[PDB]
């Protein structure tokens, strides 16, 4: 026995510093602060009214004329504070914002033979080969001819309705309002927007000189072929310039540390069991993290070139879209090396069958857990074709998986879908609800409490 | 061993295409466009304030008055779009909406001895014996005449406080605002609504060109005895134009491949335990299916009918009707196909021993359900008697029945149990939720938990 | 075993033709347009606005300027349609409205020595003791001067803060508008609200010809001894004209079948047991609501009184107490007549082993309920003491209890409990969660689950 | 055993006695009139509308223009009722409130090097070092010159952002609305609030005679280094004035009573156990609670003070803070004196098999309690690392662990989890929920379900 844990001890003193250099690292990068940093940028531009006469927010635009009201209206408003503005007074504007949209070519879709004397064309669903590239309307530059995703240093998007290009029409807000009013009335009156638009995008980013951060603004609005509109948002908060405070060099020495062991661990590899896939995974994911890390101090240098000239559009789309991913590899690399723990946690005859229970039950769980995600995909096909196109909440066959994670917990709507379909929605409400919840969830309590008495039973004599 | 495992092989191959073709024609039924496209429809007519200088939406009529505001305003604003219109730019009015009532005789009831001092008449509830067919008003017209529903070519619908006729009395609005408004307002001056109306229905259709749909309103506003009104809506998508693109003509091969399996499965059934039973469930439903998609061929016509003059309603009310019950049914063939896959999940000793807990389970769970829902539908007559006349969620029978499965899973509305009884409603409460979810519930539970023991100690040994 | 089944089968038989009997009388005491007609009645008094300048409903007075603007204001439009009135054209108003007050002596209560030079009265919290029966204001008559509970023929009634007895200073109301808003105006100009006043109450009574059926109306507008108002209602129907269609003659011969069945059973138990106690249980229950029926048929002889002159107001306050009490017992009965179905249910070894299982069990359910709600009423105290001064939903220790229920099955409000009391609120939640939910609920699951194995390993022997 | 029980039921004995007593000490601080107290008075300050005008509560600031329309409108109309001001008839407005700020040097942050050119000045986040003390505006006394925490008589506030001082800068208010309006519209034009800002604190206290009750008020507004406003505020009922009536004198009996009690089991404890280490917890809480209760006797002369001179603010923050500390410790002895009945409930052989379980169980729960809790806390740093930035149920570490037991609970909020994050926010939530709710939380349900049958099958023979 004595000789495993003296291996084990050097392991798990090893790892505890491993651990703590992450979480030091990660703790790091966030204070209670950036929620309102978020929150009053959002309130700002989301929900104040369009207009002092409107009661719609931007989040309950419904046509191009809401669209107009907002950016006309409460858009200008947001972003330009009595030359600077700041959109609070702690938060210096960028310069200047950007308008693009995304447009699709009429008779892109086949009319049916017997209404073609009626309806004269037709424009598609938004994609690659439906795509407007002509020039239209007076053809006074950029917001009239179109330009590509490579022209216009942009990248690919992913909306609701679709994914849309990095390309397309576009115009440069200027450094004020009334320059900027006058920009976006000219094109309202040349009617910039028609029955050929699929998106418009508005993007700015703001500077917070308090907390050393930049907050990235993207407003999506969607124009779906079946009339109507669809409105969306992202504000996205960034620490571009690395060290400025005592902490964060500190945080840059945690930072190396964390290299070195990560090359340890790459080492230990060098020199098929679940620690083993958990030890790769851990590794992997802060392999990438770091080349993430390391690419993101040459995609900083868009803020040297921005620095240059405060009349351009500051283009930090990649930075935001790099910083959102190493975020999310960060969080998930948190989680993996605290789930790493258990390798660790045995220390007497309780902490081992607990552990001995999971590893033994898990063959089990993972047969039933395919057998009830076959009735539940069936009634999540069932829920789509039936109220898909009727409830919000079952839109997509993404959301009808969701909901129905969301009515096994207990929050429920059921309201809609008794008024989607009087007949199929209580029968499908009540036959889930008995089927999932008052039986086939039952049986991971089977599974689990029988595997549970069984290891007792065993470690009990071994 | 090995000969049946290859039969079993060639019947799971055969399997897998089936289920494979299926899945391909009913994912060709829909795309997340759809949703908006009812979800805009229904915003504009329901959502929209009554009048600029009112609160009311149409889900929140509550008089005549309201439903005047209602069609002499919101109605006409959605509907008429500056002959022809678009309900938005994208989708086209198939010509003219139809207004039509239905109506109870004076003195259909019995007013008591004590009071015909009094009260001089009583209106019943609308019932086909109560109904009225004489003629009223000025008589210049089908509005102020009785039709019956085969004169009209409709059918008897489901309201919510009774079944209604598909005959009445009816308006034919016409092609343009002005005209239509002429026509409502005349039927306001001459009090077409009063103390007999029972029902009005608000019908028309449009089409989507671009993702080549129609859609299919009904407005129905009932009128209770009691005094006060109830709104209610039906928006409907229809593919009755069957094939233009190239997906749509790929999907026919699938159409005709399908009715070939179904063949193979009935030859199979001609040449008393579950599986037997589904596979017959499956033919017949399919069956019933391809029966509807048929008869739908030779409604289709309908459309052709309509396209001679466009001055005229067009009737898809039996077209929505079975294209809710083809959509019905099969949903419901594809919840049935992913079930029998079942029938070949049985890969190894953990897939087997699932699978034979559920079939070795079922006897007792069927008689705990039995047992289960004595009492349950003891507590759900106990709430209907006590709360019925008070609360909304307990409105009815079936209202109680869906409440109690909301209450269970923790979707709940105590304030208003309490309000409308303070002695009774928190008895209720609380012993329905500690009979119910602490007690009762867990019998399900304890039944699945000993059963999966039970079929792990036989194939441990078997 | 077959001498057994002989007579068990004809008792069988006897309880089904006995549950048939009271399930069709309790289906004849309603219609679902019973519930739109009080939620119709209730939207008209409650959800009105006050006034077309104000944002406050009837459930939303704050003051007496709000219950002044109330009365002269959405009361009135709600009972005076244009001598008679119908609150909706179907629906007769009874004549005349009663308002009442209740009302507490100057100085009976103790102010602190430290204080009688700053504050000169104080008024207590209402009781039979601090009630004030002396005239004040011009004394013109029952406005001004108190008359008893005998006096009013009244009775006591259970507000919000306090008990209430039916004794007060009243005033009748008009048979029409402008008549009744004279009197309303004069009340306020002599000041008939001051700091003395603990409760008003404003009263009504309503008759639906169509469907047969009273509605009494209370409203009940309390004062607490804080400052403030606390505004409540009651809409009841009655059906106290009780036979004059065929199904009601056949009700009718149904009541008296069900006197013969109690009789029969009465004499049956005079020719220690659960079902022994059952059955005394549905036989003195029905006794009790054979006693109240009798005892109705008395009362009703007050809508004889009230009929000889309509400028009275409809003493139907005990006819609604009275239904609302039978009503209470009926259903309850008719609970306990569906438990009794158990009795019989034993048709085979798999309902005979879930019977067993239940009163098998009960025993140590019973002890482990107390041992939970020794826990479950100490957390209830805990939190009655921390947030009952703060958060409505634990504003008394009854709503402690049925807040804790919520919160076990799922609806959490957690928000309110954080902000009441940053340190002890979640410290109260996460425990009363771990404990309560995680652990204490599971003991009542473990409990069910060996006793169900212990009944089924000795009926597979027995 | 007989010699065991006789010593066992005087301990009993004495033990109910001590428990009636407590129980009724704490049922003697509190009736349901104090949540009403608390919530008409909430209501007039936070729920009134900032302006006749506005749309804003005071719980829906959001910039310095909004703070001075409430402090300039909905305060003032809530504090001074036409000398002398009661806040509504009944509460006596004790003397003066109080408004003080909170402020930060200029400079207190390291702006970057490569921005210095364009932003002149940064503004730290609130701490003792980035404090401001140096004299501002025209200094006219201490609304413009710095005073510290000990010459305030003041103490350190937990806030949301911070903890705060009790220093600063600081104003009286007048006793009438006319002379308050002049002062408050005095700092306004001075610009009293600027940059430099991070807390105003509002403060002031009432007298209800009529219960005799103080209420202490809090108001604070903090201002955030990102810019924007967040309103809080404190409403607490006080019992300074201990006895005056017959019940507050015989609760002054049972207040001694209980005393001899405390030295009674003091005594007993000083003549490993759980049973004894509760006494301990007991004791030491009550003998603390006794404490505080003396010490609140010598802080009770800050009212003698105070009624020296009402042209004064009344102090009261001490007072307040120590009657929520009692309550508190009040509220958690009652709580363990509950659970110290289970040494007693042991009565038979049911009860005794409910209680050998929970302590035989508590070793493997405390095991696996902490296996689960390290999963939870690293789906809660997963949680605030994707969405701490954008959803306000994860803005801190704090948030997320109490938003994670709602989901487990059934209180979800899904459509903000998804438009924060659409990768990461169905992955984290489907996963969570799987493996928590279907999987891992079911181990406290294995664990407790075999040491009850082990248990019992134990006493089944013993």
């Amino acid at each position: 026995r004595e000789k495993y844990l003296k291996s084990v001890l050097r392991e798990l003193v090893t790892y505890l510093l491993f651990l703590i250099v992450l979480c030091i690292l990660t703790y790091g990068m966030m204070s209670s602060n950036v929620y309102y940093y978020t929150r009053m940028m959002s309130q700002l531009f989301l929900d104040t009214p369009v207009s002092k006469t409107e009661k719609t927010n931007f989040k309950t635009l419904s046509s191009m004329e809401d669209f107009w009201k907002f950016t006309e209206g409460s858009l200008l408003d947001g972003l330009y504070w009595k030359n600077r503005s700041f959109i609070f007074y702690e938060n210096l504007l960028l310069g200047v914002p950007r308008i693009r949209q995304l447009r699709v070519r009429n008779g892109s879709c086949s009319i049916p033979q017997d209404l073609r004397d009626e309806i004269k064309e037709c424009y598609d669903v938004y994609s690659v080969s439906s795509e407007d590239r002509a020039p239209f309307g007076p053809r006074n530059g950029t917001a009239w001819i179109y330009t590509s995703e490579k022209d216009l240093n942009g990248s690919s998007h992913w909306g609701i309705i679709a994914t849309y290009s990095g390309a397309g029409y576009y115009l440069d807000l200027s450094r004020t309002r009334e320059e900027t009013a006058a920009q976006v009335a000219s094109l309202k009156k040349n009617v910039w927007l028609d029955r050929g638009t699929r998106a418009t995008f508005i993007d700015f980013s703001v500077y917070n000189a308090n907390i050393n951060l930049f907050c990235v603004v993207r407003l999506l609005v969607e124009f779906p072929a079946t009339g109507g509109v669809i409105p969306s948002w992202q504000f996205q908060p960034l620490k571009l310039i690395r060290y400025v405070t005592t902490f964060d060099f500190f945080l840059a020495a945690c930072e190396i540390i964390f290299c070195f062991f990560i090359f340890y661990y790459v080492v230990e590899e060098i020199l098929r069991s679940f620690w083993n896939c958990l030890d790769v995974v851990i590794v992997v994911l802060s392999v990438v993290a770091i080349g993430i890390n390391i690419y993101r101090t040459s995609n900083v240098e868009v803020l040297l070139q921005f620095l240059e000239d405060q009349n351009t559009f500051p283009n930090f789309e990649h930075l935001a879209y790099w910083q959102i991913q190493f975020n999310n590899i960060a969080a998930v690399t948190v989680f993996f090396v605290w789930i790493k723990l258990f390798k660790f946690i045995n220390f007497n005859r309780t902490m081992s069958q607990l552990s001995t229970t999971m590893s033994r039950c898990a063959k089990d769980l993972f047969g039933f857990a395919i057998m009830f995600f076959i009735i539940f995909l069936a009634y999540a096909q069932l829920a789509y074709l039936v109220f898909g196109t009727q409830v919000d909440d079952f839109s997509t066959f993404q959301e009808c998986i969701f909901t129905q994670f969301c009515i096994i917990l207990g929050d429920i709507n059921f309201a809609e879908i008794e008024e989607a379909n009087r007949v199929l929605g209580p029968i499908y409400f009540t036959t889930f609800v008995f089927f999932m919840f008052f039986i086939l969830l039952n049986m991971f309590l089977a599974i689990i409490n029988d595997t549970y008495s069984e290891v007792k039973s065993d470690l009990a004599q071994q």
